[PDB]
């Protein structure tokens, strides 16, 4: 049956990260599913998750590892260690995938089938001290990736050579990256922070053409905002993101709407996702980064459907959609 995974960062150096699994049909959530199925802790700061042919890959940022589990039993089928500080994983094939990192100038290349690191992609003009590669989107034989922490550019990678072939400098610290149905990528910066050794400025939302790798639209916000998590709906024509409130806009719009999708409620909207089949929007609220977090489920029209408590600091989602795998 269809379901939704929710990773929970937990607290840094507290090794209290956990995995939750929610059933939209029953409105029931199960917490600490990884530990309950495996007998050992997920780790420190679970960061993201992807599902590929009956296998879920969970990135645990501060545990230097990626866990491969059965999406039904949640039991571990394999794992890859040795990562500096893993962020996201993007599959190119059953034997090749990229794993971005923070505190590293290299993008780790791995072989999912053998569960080992096979190589590295060196990013130009960055080191280990402040290096950072985050989310990735694929465009034909190319893969685009945003450089977040103490960085200000998007890199273009040729998957046929595993090398960076181009770059684009934009606002400081782009946080995420998605591709719409017009082959236009979207990224939103967080503008750094006050007293930052790198910079502090008003953040912006960018619309960049994938083919020409050029900025087409730039929507600048207010100084002090720390936006993040650009997300798209199933048809990839409605963009959502976080900036105090949960915002949304048609990808063809010439301006950001004056009203948000979900108003700020003095808490801490941290994670976000949209059901690719029905458009329902799920918002992960960290509350205060201390107590147990909560997830809100809204209809496309913005009606509250359900809410459920998960783990500490829920920040990422992964949909488990039913479908027949190829043989
Ligand atoms: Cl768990």
């Amino acid at each position: 049956a269809s379901g939704l995974f929710i990773t929970n960062e937990g607290n840094f150096q507290y090794s209290n990260a956990t995995l939750s699994y929610y059933d939209p049909a029953t409105c029931e959530v199960e917490n600490e599913v990884f530990y309950r199925a495996n007998g050992f802790k997920l780790g420190d700061v679970a960061q993201s998750m992807v599902i590929r042919d009956g296998i879920g890959w969970i990135v645990v940022n501060n545990s230097h590892v990626i866990f491969a589990i059965d999406i039904n039993t949640f039991k571990e089928v394999g794992r890859i260690t040795g990562f500096t500080s893993p962020r996201y994983i993007h599959f190119l094939s059953d034997e090749k995938a990229y794993v971005t990192q923070i505190w590293d100038y290299r993008i780790f290349i791995i072989n999912p089938k053998t569960y080992e690191i096979t190589g590295y992609i060196e990013c130009p003009d960055m080191d280990m001290e402040s290096g950072s590669t985050e989310q990735m989107v694929q465009y034909g034989k190319y893969v685009y990736v945003n450089c977040w922490s103490y960085q200000n550019r998007i890199l273009k990678i040729d998957t046929e050579t595993d090398k960076v072939v181009d770059e684009l400098t934009i606002g400081i610290q782009p946080t995420s990256l998605v591709m719409d149905k017009y082959n236009k990528m979207w990224t939103i910066t967080d503008g750094g922070y006050e007293g930052s050794p790198y910079g502090y400025e008003a953040p912006s939302l960018y619309r960049i053409d994938a083919e020409t790798f050029t900025v087409e639209k730039q929507f600048k916000f207010k100084l002090g905002d720390w936006p993040s998590e650009v997300q798209l709906n199933g048809t990839r024509d409605t963009l959502y993101w976080i900036n105090n409130d949960i915002w949304r806009m048609p990808v063809e719009a010439d301006r950001v709407p004056v009203r948000p999708f979900l108003e700020f409620r003095d808490t801490k909207y941290y994670g976000l996702t949209v059901n690719p089949n029905n458009g329902e929007v799920y918002v992960a609220d960290a509350i205060d980064y201390q107590q147990q977090g909560i997830v809100y489920r809204y209809s496309p029209q913005g009606k509250l459907i359900d809410e459920f408590y998960v783990g500490i600091i829920p920040g990422a989602f992964c949909w488990k959609l039913e479908h027949h795998h190829h043989h």
